[PDB]
This record gives structure tokens, C-alpha cells and sequence, in this order.
């Protein structure tokens, strides 16, 4: 399943790919992402409830223009910086869950051992 | 009224010439609420700004923005909020890397020095 030659930025991770593959373990430092339970680690985009996760991504144009963007470069590199928030829909039915949904596997890693 | 473009969700939507940065997502300026990304074109064409394409690159894929960031959850008076904050390697050996960077500093705090 050829996708790694992609940037990683780009990747998608699915079942053949998964979250690990794609994008490296859960962890605590900085350069690590903290997402994902077991399930949605092994499945990705391929997960139930990707949709309703994928639903607060930001397009390319939000992406650029909601967040705070930075540059930094050391000896031996150059990365791009960001950090931003997105408001839930306090009003939208789904609220509660997306929130259920979101706090389950923002730092899940944390209770697979 | 004037456009469609604002029922899509913030983070969903799409500057474009007919609805412009600062339409989608607010003036750029100091604040940690609120962008800092884009010179008076980026900020006024968006989408069909020329360059557009070679930023975009650098946008994470829903699945990416997931797997790549650091996501949290604040509580405010505001609302509640999902946060969310990374770092993109960009690719020494790209032979556009160095017009990748300076393209990235055009438009980086670029609102500081409008006229």
C-alpha cells in the first residue's frame, strides 16, 4: 500500500497504513502526537468514527488562517510552527458526544499500559 | 447576503477572492486568538493568491492534523475549544526548499509592516 512517499503532512493513515505507520507513536514529548486510542490507531480514517473527528480538521485555507504560524530552524533544520484552537458549535445536538468522542482520544496512549 | 461562505464552519472554510482571509477568519494581528499568516495579497486573494499552491502544501490532511498535533481541550466563557499546536519538517533536499522557506517569511507576521 504505497503512501509513504507522500509528505508526511499529507499522509492518510487507514487499516493497510495505521496512525503508528503513518505518523509515529503516542507520546509526551512535543514532537509527538497524542491522539488516538488503540482503535483509531490501528484503523485511522477507516476508524467509525472518523468523520465526526475529520468534521474539526481545518482546510488548507483555514489552516493558514486561523493559526498562529512560526518558523524554526536549528543547525541540522527548518520546521514549520503552528498552534490555534477551533470553537465547537455549543448549539450543534452533537455537542456532548463530540466532546466524549475528542476527550477519549486526545491523550488515550496514556491508559493503554 | 453576501456570500455562502460563512455557514460553513470557520475551520472549513475558504478564502477566495469573492471572500477574502480576513472575511474567513478575522483580521491577522498580535492576539493568540487570532491569525498571523498572510501579506495584503494572501490575506486579499486567498485561494487564487498565485502562490497559494506552494503554501498549501504544508497543510496537513484531516488524518495528518490528527495524528501529527498536540490536541487538547479548554473550557472558557467563550465556549469550549479544541486546541491544537505541531510542528512540519520541512525538506532540506526539496530543490524548492529555499523558496520554500522565503515564501513562508513573506507572509509570517506580515500585517506588522502594511504601510
Amino acid at each position: 500500500a504505497e503512501a509513504s512517499k507522500k509528505p508526511r503532512q499529507k499522509r492518510t493513515a487507514t487499516k493497510q497504513y495505521n496512525v503508528t505507520q503513518a505518523f509515529g507513536r503516542r507520546g509526551p514529548e512535543q514532537t509527538q502526537g497524542n491522539f488516538g486510542d488503540q482503535d483509531l490507531i490501528r484503523q485511522g480514517t477507516d476508524y467509525k468514527h472518523w468523520p465526526q473527528i475529520a468534521q474539526f480538521a481545518p482546510s488548507a485555507s483555514a489552516f493558514f488562517g486561523m493559526s498562529r504560524i512560526g518558523m524554526e530552524v536549528t543547525p541540522s533544520g527548518t520546521w514549520l510552527t503552528y498552534h490555534g484552537a477551533i470553537k465547537l458549535d455549543d448549539k450543534d445536538p452533537q455537542f456532548k458526544d463530540n466532546v466524549i468522542l475528542l476527550n477519549k482520544h486526545i491523550d488515550a496512549y496514556k491508559t493503554f499500559p
